[PDB]
């Protein structure tokens, strides 16, 4: 049981949830139910293990340039540090000392995201409405998972 998870988990979902609706206002890859699957009825520290690297994942793709989004930049930095301070947060579950493997396969699907559509699409705000639609069933779907440990 974590203060993190009982306490501030839901803020942060809702509040990451409104920016991106903020953000989907000024407007593929298949979802990887196989690999939510596994995490759904693995042990909750290989939920949470799971859970963080979506989160680190998905921030990680505004590193890609999002120049011609529709978006504003103050949207995306607010919503990016939200999910930042939610890995955190659930990072914080578990000791700061293990070996457990990054996710491969959910490694692979994030890098096609990358290549399949904001690559392929010249990074268009188009292909930025695409990913905002994944990036938020990847939030419901990771505050789905932390719901089953609260």
């Amino acid at each position: 049981s974590c203060r993190w998870v009982d306490h501030k988990f839901r803020q942060h979902s809702e509040t990451s949830l409104d920016l991106l609706n903020t953000m989907a206002n000024n407007s593929t890859v298949a979802f990887p139910n196989d690999l939510y699957s596994q995490a759904s009825k693995a042990s909750a520290e290989d939920k949470l293990h799971f859970t963080v690297q979506v989160l680190e994942e998905a921030a990680a793709l505004f590193e890609e340039d999002h120049s011609n989004a529709s978006w504003e930049e103050n949207t995306v930095e607010n919503f990016v540090n939200v999910v930042n301070q939610q890995a955190d947060g659930l990072r914080s579950c578990t000791g700061s000392h293990g070996h457990k493997k990054k996710n491969k396969k959910l490694h692979m699907y994030f890098k096609r995201l990358s290549s399949h559509v904001l690559k392929k699409m010249s990074h268009s705000a188009e292909a930025w409405e695409l990913i905002r639609k994944e990036i938020r069933t990847h939030l419901m779907r990771a505050d789905q998972l932390v719901s089953s440990l609260r």
